[PDB]
């Protein structure tokens, strides 16, 4: 089964059929036949490598990636550490996510609603209820920030499910946005093909350093990506919350609201794509 590993030491290839890598480098594992020589790939290059020189990423403590600076982290149980780790993966990636949404508007939406290089409808077709998403997610973010503040600067957070359980219901605008992003994507391509003024303008918009080289056709995919990601993170938090824990019940409720949001979103996408045959 495909998975990632990180190099725990440097390794120079000793034979032509080997994969050389550096400490800290992540390599994609293609197979683990030989329990000593994994087949890996790094940047399109495939080779065998010593399995004892590597560490599965899934075996890495999540608190070490998302909150290594948490206070008293080393005093917590191994299971509460993972719980803090996943809680912070949720909060950190949310900050990351909300800011990217904002970024799209600032450097792509507004600069296009002024470009006059396309109608008022052609802007809705691409960004649809994008602004609406920024609103319900900013609400979530603010709520998480507050809980984070309530808990103490770099202090373990005890509850999170209540906020997610409460916040997920307002995520309904995603069904609409995700359902229409398929055309919005076609639109952007049509224009960047028929309107030379367009291809150039949107090419300039995208070179803003904060885009790190990502075209608007990929930023537009983020709302869907975020919706499918939630369940995954919430389930990991739940799994590290015992049933006698005061947040357990909320987490269970939140996982559920998150899973169906994702279902509703995916149903809408399919529905909308099917109706484009009638």
């Amino acid at each position: 089964g495909s998975c990632q590993v990180i190099g725990m030491y440097d390794y120079t290839a000793q034979n032509d059929d080997e994969l050389a890598f550096s400490k800290g480098q992540i390599i994609n594992v293609l197979n683990k036949e030989d329990p000593d020589w994994w087949k890996g790939e790094v940047s399109g290059q495939v080779g065998l490598f010593p399995s004892n020189y590597v560490k599965l990423t899934t075996d890495m403590d999540p608190s070490q990636q998302w909150c290594s600076d948490l206070h008293l982290l080393d005093m917590l149980t191994p299971t509460e550490r993972k719980r803090q780790g996943y809680i912070h993966e949720l909060i950190v990636t949310e900050e990351n996510y909300v800011n990217d949404l904002q970024l799209v508007t600032e450097i792509f939406q507004k600069p296009l609603t002024e470009s006059e290089l396309l109608t008022e409808k052609e802007v809705a077709m691409i960004f649809v209820n994008w602004k609406e998403l920024i609103m319900c997610n900013i609400k979530l973010l603010k709520a998480l920030r507050v809980r984070k503040k309530m808990s103490g600067e770099k202090m373990p957070v005890k509850m999170i499910g209540d906020i997610l359980s409460a916040q997920l219901p307002h995520m309904q605008p995603y069904i609409r946005f995700c359902s229409c992003q398929l055309n919005g994507a076609a639109l952007i391509q049509q224009k960047t093909d028929e309107a030379p003024d367009f291809k150039e303008f949107v090419k300039r918009l995208a070179m803003d350093p904060r885009c790190k080289g990502m075209p608007l056709s990929s930023f537009i995919l983020k709302p869907m990506q975020r919706v499918t990601r939630y369940p995954l993170i919430i389930k990991n938090i739940l799994e590290n919350t015992p049933e006698n824990h005061p947040d357990h019940s909320h987490l269970k409720h939140a996982l559920e609201k998150a899973e169906e949001l994702c279902s509703q979103v995916n149903e809408g996408v399919r529905e909308k794509e099917n109706s484009d045959r009638l």
